[PDB]
């Protein structure tokens, strides 16, 4: 249960998102879970009336198994009145990192673990431990 290193996850942006509000098209943020963990998700922030956001916004996991461990994406809308709606989620299994390296994924968005619902693209970057 010790942490093996720390990966940085940049949510960089989203391509063609779906409209989904009756004006303005969306309101995208994206909620990003590690699996096998307690921390509450982390989210972006919420970008008005795009549906290609750019975020570059970075976050912090600490990292376990890189073997077993997997990241889930969830894109949502947001509403000032109502619970988020669910847009599209993929996931990303650390098993993917590479040591000191920025690697780049495209995940398209999908319903469930079908209509296009775009893409989002993503960097990690895994720092281990030493000694
Ligand atoms: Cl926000
Ligand atoms: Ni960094
Ligand atoms: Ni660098």
């Amino acid at each position: 249960r010790r942490p093996v290193g720390i990966v940085h996850v940049k949510v960089v942006r989203a391509v063609g998102l779906r409209k989904k509000d009756l004006m303005g098209g969306a309101d995208p943020f994206v909620k990003i879970k590690l699996s096998e963990d307690k921390i509450p998700s982390k989210k972006t922030t919420v970008k008005h009336k795009n549906l290609n956001p750019e975020w570059n916004e970075e976050f912090k996991f600490s990292v376990r198994d890189p073997q077993t461990q997997v990241l889930e994406f969830s894109v949502y809308d947001w509403e000032q009145v109502g619970n988020p709606e669910k847009m599209g989620m993929n996931v990303l299994a650390l098993k993917e990192m590479v040591p000191d390296e920025h690697k780049a994924f495209t995940l398209e968005l999908r319903k469930t673990l079908d209509k296009y619902r775009g893409k989002l693209e993503v960097e990690l970057l895994y720092k281990p431990f030493t000694e």
